[PDB]
């Protein structure tokens, strides 16, 4: 979804990048937006928790709107790079495609992309692709990755320390599931199977086990 706040976001990364001040006006003008459209936008984002006006006057990204932008910076440069490597678009029309093509691009496609591109160390424009390490190229949890049809992954954590239920810490060994371990999954209970064994987890697990795509 082709949103401002993204857009907003990946302005302030790249005037920080360019070792710029992340001031409104040079926002504006980047933008090609007004000081007062962006005026009305930086107060919403405010409100998001997502950037704090410092008494600089310059724009302080928060930890969760640092994240969207890096996010957003990243699905830029992976398109920038299928664009240029493998459909062949003109670079000249390059930069702009690719600003379309950050709002949406999923997450899925990203990781494909890494998979499929030979370098995806930069941008074909010289800057860094950030965020690989949190797209995931700790780990999404079972709960959130639990998809109702029968999926398999790789367990990254398994997260026994956090847990106060300890009965099925025996099953999950019977069942040879461990890190690293390649498991199926599915929705309904929470259903884990591996090595012929299916684990049912309980609540607890199934908030903690977190499994990398």
């Amino acid at each position: 979804l082709v949103d401002t706040t993204e857009m907003y976001l990946r302005t302030i990364y790249e005037l920080e990048e360019e070792g710029v001040t992340p001031l409104r006006a040079r926002i504006a003008e980047r933008l090609e937006q007004s000081g007062p459209t962006v005026s009305q936008t930086v107060a919403r984002m405010e409100r998001d928790g997502l950037v704090v006006v410092a008494s600089d006057r310059s724009l302080q990204m928060t930890p969760t709107g640092r994240t969207l932008a890096t996010a957003v910076m990243r699905k830029h440069r992976l398109a920038e790079r299928l664009l240029t490597d493998i459909i062949g678009l003109d670079i000249n029309k390059v930069h702009d495609e690719a600003c379309r093509w950050e709002h949406v691009m999923s997450d899925e496609v990203e990781r494909r992309l890494v998979k499929v591109l030979k370098d995806v160390s930069r941008s074909p424009f010289g800057n860094p692709i950030p965020g690989l390490d949190e797209l995931g190229v700790p780990g999404t949890r079972v709960i959130d990755a639990a998809t109702s049809m029968p999926r398999k992954v790789r367990i990254v954590q398994i997260n026994e320390i956090f847990q106060v239920e300890t009965d099925q810490f025996t099953q999950l060994l019977d069942a040879d599931i461990r890190v690293g371990s390649e498991v199926e999954i599915v929705d309904r209970h929470i259903t884990l199977s591996h090595n012929g064994k299916d684990v049912e987890l309980l609540d607890d697990l199934a908030h903690t086990i977190r499994i990398e795509e």
